RNA sequence: AAUUUCUACUAAGUGUAGAUCGCAUCCAG
DNA sequence: GATGCGTAAAGGACG
DNA sequence: CGTCCTTTATT
């Protein structure tokens, strides 16, 4: 009974080994002589640019098709889809009619004589030359005669287009599912709108657009859609609704121009159109030091149109006050809080603005509407504004002499880059080595680009009521030319932070197009390529044009050394190989097959569906059966041992048995001399397959990958993982010279980077070079695997992991957390909630041997963040920390998948599509993504290093808890034993009560603090405990649906951390406050007495300490000693949570820390969502909803912990 | 600071620890 | 964010 | 013929 090892031998996956390949004995000179690598380099040139010729033709031969195309169902599908109650029944109706819709659009290319040309061989030799009117593009094509297997890739990647299918790269696709559905759409906006158009705007539009050959009109009626299937079409349709620029150039305005006045004059809302997308076919990063300094230069210069832009704008803001504030509007969203604190100091004031008008009980449902509305206006005028400012304040002034003061600081960065557009420099270090260019450049580009980003906001998105068109002329005429910094920012920075290397490589064939195809023996003469190995070593050998059989001919020799040949047979796809083998022209007319056998393949009755007969199907399997026996060329290759007919259910599992049966692969002895004998002639191409897993000088425990690529070839390994196909060999060209490596040189001694390590420096007897792989030219292999290809436990995943967390009596639950204070947190919990382990992960311990040594990859990233302090924010410094937290989560995957292994346990992970992150977490959203895919990805095959590769976990039984990765939105709910958890309420929580803080305790008003305190049930001294205690029930205030046991007694108990920082001692705090005052507080119930005092600096004190009160989390920043937690609300047995009394602790049962408490909660949630499991029957697992809901989380965390 | 490749390394001396699905294509803001 | 290949053996062109 | 390139068959 182990949850983790039901899942083995799930379903197949496919991976990709890499290794370098390194040139033996005379095999570089030799292909140096022969000039194949600069024959490679340059095809892969050629062969770049055939392609785009290549799509003119299939371009062209879209627009042919879909042209003629006439849609048949057309009326009745768009009814039946605008049909807004239709039963189950009527919406398999629609599916049957948008599939025929895509069917009529693919059967009507694959109809053609032609379309079966696009993809063979004849499309290079004949097709395209007749069509290309060039003289060098048609020599061009010409080059890849008797090379046209090469380009199968690129047709598979055409033929897509083609399908009928329901996916992103069909063209029916395009036309039928977004395309239709948007044209749909704009006719119901067509109806409702179609008055307001002016009888004269209509007769424009077809005239200056439509050329006179259609009505505008038509474009709306369903029957019409035929004409924008072409892009043409859509240019036409697209036309209408953005408007046109005609051969002369004047204006056309478009329909959704005209309703973008009319509603704006109007102050209405009616809908606009959406532009149709373009057709699947229809129609780059900077190279060099020299091409990025001439962009700055061009672009940003004193002279330049983004500079001349700039100074109409400060011209236009100088006179911001001769405009009308009435129509001149800002944005809605984040340039609302700017521009708030901009000129009154505060954020949300301009929000009060608003609130004062639309402002007392607040039922959430109410609250939202009251936070809903607010967010659907679209902008704000500056007389809005200015109805929001106080008086005395101009908005207009102030917001000038912002505006102005961003321009003079773009001038002043300009005098400081002033040498930097001269036309006489020149640049005297590489930009990355020039960190002052660098700096210079940068600090021009963000003043500009925060200027633009700023003055963004002076738009309104209108859509607008009467604007100051005086001011949006000028304003609109240079803004779209200072625009232009975004493109040139985003350039020179990618610039900046790539790599000194380069990674750019080309395909090397040897002349062969389909060169490594696969490494089946009998295909091995054609491919040219098979596998060696001596000893430990193993070899990629290839065999020359010239001498393509020379292998074949060596024989064992028995006295002297001898290389290990691979034998390997394959039968690839038994349903796809089986029928074309045996029922191909040279074996039909062989094998005589009956009627009733061709009948069956013919009519289709061995597949399961409403033909299927099982006699039928039985009939052919006995076919394939014998044929097999007759064939030799499989049945001597394969020890074929086939269950009994009579067993098959379908014709599937027949093929199965065949698919696993159909590998082999064993090796043949091939004498060492007459092989190297080969290579020395030029015969043979010899390159030992190679990582440093494979050097001489390697100990110790070797990547992950060397072991799949061992055991490929282990008799341990029994089709586990299969050595595919697709092998692809590049030459990678370096891009660094061994001169201008950094070099540190050998005997003398080098300062060691960790801190935690004890030995401060190393001393070696030779050089080592940074980044030394690239300064030579590097082959490198490309290994194609297939793991589980024949899967035998075949079941739902999160169906089985479902059944078996029901079932299993103490489940485990690894919480999974992110920390302001650390980067990660873990937090294992058992079957009832009790912690079992809870530490950080900010420091990963490495074991080599018996040895440990850990990477505090906190201070790490500590140490980066102060390098990116000074100097500035530096372009580099950021993608320094961008990669060092992308190596970083790649230790972690290891560490969960150990505590997964170790106690059998299921994942709990933050859903990050619901949740909302405060960013003063240290792993931002977007890195933790990807740890979530690594996660998955590594869970698909889930497996330990160090254990025994014929056992579960081990290389040969991987684990199998996860299903294959999807997209980032699909990381919610649960994949496997990875379950996605809202993040609300797991940190601000007392974990031995599960209260939660629901009171609103900012101050608004002595009114609305009056009826605060008079809510509560009581406020009163306890002499005998020297504390404040506030009794409350959660009803008698609003927002506060959520909690499950409402009745809770707050304390004044401890300590709170005010935020700069003081401590303050609640209990003397409110006496503190209550003596300021008068107010005795000894006289039993006190609610009348603090309800009676008339000052508005009590009750500001007063909300204030119920603040800190209700604050359980209390931290000061740069403090990681201060983090602690701590309740105000006693458990069952009257003590008070404190997180600090578990801290000390080396096992604590309950958190240590906040960020402990959130690990600790996200877990719980699981916990939670394993109780509902146990509450279903084993049939509706599958139906069970894991999403758990505030009003579901406080309940449990409230109620199970007693 | 060496790497199939990436990060952290130097890990006891040409390397350590973990991770690593390649290749082509299309569509998006 | 999705597509598709990870192939041996039939089939044919060219000397 | 051979040899090299092409085309093919899909639960
Ligand atoms: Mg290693």
């Amino acid at each position: 009974m182990s949850k983790l090892e039901k899942f083995t031998n799930c379903y197949s996956l496919s991976k990709t080994l890499r290794f370098k390949a390194i040139p033996v004995g005379k095999t570089q000179e030799n292909i140096d002589n022969k000039r194949l690598l600069v024959e490679d380099e340059k095809r892969a040139e050629d062969y770049k640019g055939v392609k785009k010729l290549l799509d003119r033709y299939y371009l062209s031969f879209i627009n042919d098709v879909l042209h003629s195309i006439k849609l048949k169902n057309l009326n009745n599908y768009i009814s039946l889809f605008r049909k807004k109650t239709r039963t189950e029944k009527e919406n398999k109706e629609l599916e049957n009619l948008e599939i025929n819709l895509r069917k009529e659009i693919a059967k009507a290319f694959k109809g053609n004589e032609g379309y079966k040309s696009l993809f063979k061989k004849d499309i290079i030799e004949t097709i395209l030359p007749e069509f290309l009117d060039d003289k060098d593009e048609i020599a061009l094509v010409n080059s890849f005669n008797g090379f046209t297997t090469a380009f199968t890739g690129f047709f598979d990647n055409r033929e897509n287009m083609f399908s009928e299918e329901a996916k992103s790269t069909s063209i029916a696709f395009r036309c039928i599912n977004e395309n239709l559905t948007r044209y749909i759409s704009n006719m119901d906006i067509f109806e409702k709108v179609d008055a307001i158009f002016d009888k004269h705007e209509v007769q424009e539009i077809k005239e200056k657009i439509l050329n006179s050959d259609y009505d505008v009109e038509d474009f709306f009626e369903g029957e019409f859609f035929n004409f924008v299937l072409t892009q043409e079409g859509i240019d036409v349709y697209n036309a209408i609704i953005g408007g046109f620029v005609t051969e002369s150039g004047e204006k056309i305005k478009g329909l959704n121009e005209y309703i973008n006045l009319y509603n704006q004059k109007t102050k209405q809302k009616l809908p606009k159109f959406k532009p149709l997308y373009k057709q699947v076919l229809s129609d780059e990063g900077y190279t060099s030091d020299e091409e990025v300094l001439e962009v700055f230069r061009n672009t940003l210069n004193k002279n330049s149109e983004i500079f001349s832009s700039i100074k109409k704008l400060e011209k236009l803001f100088k006179n911001f006050d001769e405009y009308s504030s009435a129509g001149i509007f800002v944005k809605n969203g984040p340039a609302i809080s700017t521009i708030s604190k901009d000129i009154f100091g505060e954020w949300n004031v301009i929000r009060d603005k608003w609130n004062a008008e639309y402002d007392a009980v607040v039922t959430e449902k109410y609250e939202d509407d009251r936070r809903k509305s607010f967010k659907k206006i679209g902008s704000f005028s500056l007389e809005q504004l200015q109805e929001y400012a106080d008086a005395d304040l101009s908005v207009v002034e102030k917001l000038k002499e912002i505006i102005i003061q961003k321009v003079d600081e773009i001038y002043k960065v300009y005098g400081s880059s002033e040498k930097l557009f001269d036309a006489d420099f020149v640049l005297e270090k590489s930009l990355k080595k020039n960190d002052a260019v660098v700096a210079i450049m940068k600090d021009l580009l963000d003043s500009v680009k925060s200027f633009e980003n700023y003055i963004k906001a002076f738009f309104g998105e209108g859509k607008e009521t009467n604007r100051d068109e005086s001011f949006y002329g000028d304003f609109v005429l240079a803004y779209d030319i200072l625009l232009k910094v975004d493109h040139i920012y985003d350039a020179i920075r990618n610039y900046v932070t790539q790599k000194p290397y380069s990674k750019d490589k080309f395909k090397l064939y040897f002349q062969n197009p389909q060169f490594m195809g696969g490494w089946d023996k009998d295909k091995e003469t054609d491919y040219r390529a098979t596998i060696l190995r001596y000893g430990s070593k193993y070899y990629l050998a290839i065999m020359d044009k010239k001498y393509a059989k020379c292998l074949q001919k060596i024989d064992k020799d028995d006295v002297n050394g001898n290389y290990e040949k691979i034998n390997y047979k394959l039968l690839p796809g038994p349903n796809k190989m089986l029928p074309k083998v045996f029922f191909s022209k040279k074996w039909m007319a062989y094998y005589n097959p009956s009627e009733d056998i061709q009948k069956i393949y013919k009519n289709g009755t061995f597949k399961k569906g409403d033909m299927f007969n099982l006699n039928d199907c039985h009939k052919l399997i006995d076919f394939f059966k014998d044929s097999i026996s007759r064939y030799p060329k499989w049945s001597n290759a394969y020890d074929f041992n086939f269950s009994e007919t009579e067993k098959y259910k379908d014709i599937a599992g027949f093929y199965r048995e065949v698919e696993e049966q159909g590998y082999k692969v064993s090796f043949e002895s091939a004498s060492k001399k007459e092989v190297d004998k080969l290579v020395e002639e030029g015969k043979l191409y010899m390159f030992q397959i190679y990582n440093k897993d494979f050097s001489d000088k390697s100990h110790g425990t070797p990547n992950l990958h060397t072991m799949y690529f061992k055991l490929l070839f282990d008799e341990n390994n029994h089709g586990q993982i299969r050595l595919s196909g697709g092998a692809e060999l590049f030459m990678r060209r370096a891009s660094l010279k061994k001169e201008e490596l950094v070099v540190h040189p050998a005997n003398s001694p080098i300062a060691n980077k960790n801190p935690d390590n004890p030995k401060k420096t190393t001393t070696l007897s030779y050089d080592v070079y940074k980044d030394k792989r690239f300064s030579e030219d590097q082959y490198e292999l490309h290994i194609p695997i297939a793991i589980n290809k024949c899967p035998k436990n075949i079941f739902k995943i999160n169906t089985e992991v479902r059944v078996l967390l029901k079932h299993d009596d103490n489940p485990y639950v690894i919480g999974i957390d992110r920390g302001e204070r650390n980067l990660l947190y873990i937090v294992v919990v058992d079957g009832k909630g009790n912690i079992v382990e809870q530490y950080s992960l900010n420091e990963i311990i490495n074991n080599f041997n018996g040895i440990r040594i850990k990477t505090d990859y906190h201070s790490l990233l500590d140490k980066k963040e102060k390098e990116r302090f000074e100097a500035r924010q530096n372009w580099t410094s950021i993608e320094n920390i961008k990669e060092l937290k992308a190596g970083y989560i790649s230790q972690v995957v290891h560490k969960i998948c150990e505590l997964v292994e170790k106690y059998d346990a299921v994942i709990a992970l933050e859903d990050l599509n619901s949740g909302f992150k405060n960013s003063r977490v240290k792993v931002e959203k977007q890195v933790y993504q990807k740890f979530e895919k690594m996660l998955i990805d590594k869970l698909n095959y889930m497996v330990d290093k160090k254990s025994n590769p014929c056992a579960t976990g081990g290389a040969l039984k991987g684990y199998q808890i996860t299903n294959k990765f999807e997209s980032f939105k699909s990381m919610s709910t649960q994949n496997g034993f990875i379950f996605y958890i809202p993040a609300w309420l797991t940190s601000k929580i007392d974990p031995s009560t599960g209260f939660v803080n629901l009171l609103k305790t900012k101050y608004t008003s002595i009114a609305d603090s009056k009826k605060f305190i008079s809510s509560f049930d009581r406020i009163m001294y306890v002499p005998e405990e020297d504390l404040f205690e506030f009794a409350l029930d959660y009803k008698n205030f609003s927002r506060t649906d959520a909690d499950y046991i409402k009745k809770w007694k707050l304390y004044s108990y401890g300590n709170r951390i005010r935020i700069d920082w003081e401590e303050v001692c609640l209990t003397s705090a409110y006496k503190e406050l209550f003596n300021k005052y008068g107010i005795n507080y000894q006289q039993g119930d006190i609610r009348a007495l603090l309800c009676e005092q008339s000052d508005k600096a009590f009750y500001s004190s007063f909300m204030a300490l119920m603040s800190l009160m209700l604050q359980m989390r209390n931290s000061i920043t740069g403090r990681t000693d201060v983090d602690f937690l701590i309740s105000p609300v006693k458990n069952s047995d009257g003590i008070f949570y404190d997180s600090r009394n578990y801290e000390a602790q080396e096992n604590a049962i309950l958190p240590k820390n906040a960020d402990a408490n959130g690990a600790y909660n996200i877990a719980r949630k699981v916990l939670w969502a394993i109780g509902q499991f146990k509450k279903a029957e084993d049939e509706k697992l599958d139906k069970v909803k894991i999403a758990i809901s505030n009003k579901e989380w406080l309940e449990y965390a409230q109620t199970s912990v007693k």
